[PDB]
């Protein structure tokens, strides 16, 4: 076929119930993640190409950089839980990547400051329960698919994308081979 399994995409051997419909997970210590968001902006293009009624998840990760990598996925909770995620996705990649000035949680506290987030109220979302069960949230997901590497896609908890079946010879015409098969995978 056009779209085979073990080629664009492969299926869970252990399907996960009650997955989220489209959940992509990245570090921001993830070199390719960073090409994947900043540069080729997946994220964006798999939203507008989805069909009605179906939402996008994105979580962060622990298993890469230590315990600055756990504070991120914290910081990651504390983004979801103000709904601040496109104030601050660009500048926690930079500062971890680009200028490589995010060396402690203070430093991630800089950027939301940064970013208009009021101290007082970063702060508070920091240190409260419903971001703890939201930091539980994105490592549950993760440990549901084995998750040992990023960046990754699912799809309704059946399927993993598998962007190594894919010509990236021209940018542009890889995202939307990405993006098309998401929607395929969605319509599945």
């Amino acid at each position: 076929a056009q779209y085979e399994d073990g080629k664009q995409y492969t299926t869970l051997e252990k399907p996960v119930a009650g997955a989220p419909q489209v959940l992509e997970f990245f570090s921001f210590f993830c070199p390719h993640c960073y090409q994947f968001e900043e540069v080729l902006h997946i994220s964006d293009n798999v939203k507008k190409k989805l069909p009605e009624g179906v939402k996008m998840t994105k979580y962060h990760v622990n298993f890469m950089g230590g315990d600055l990598g756990k504070d991120l996925t914290q910081a990651w909770a504390v983004a979801m839980a103000l709904g601040v995620e496109d104030k601050v996705t660009v500048p926690l990649f930079e500062g971890v990547q680009k200028t490589q000035t995010i060396r402690s949680a203070s430093d991630i506290r800089d950027v939301f400051i940064n970013a208009g987030i009021k101290g007082e109220e970063y702060d508070a979302a920091w240190n409260s329960f419903v971001v703890k069960s939201l930091v539980a949230q994105q490592e549950k997901a993760a440990a549901d698919v084995q998750l040992r590497g990023v960046p990754a896609m699912f799809v309704n908890g059946k399927y993993q994308l598998n962007p190594q079946g894919m010509d990236t010879s021209n940018m542009d015409v890889f995202v939307q081979q990405y993006a098309d098969t998401v929607k395929y995978l969605s319509e599945k």
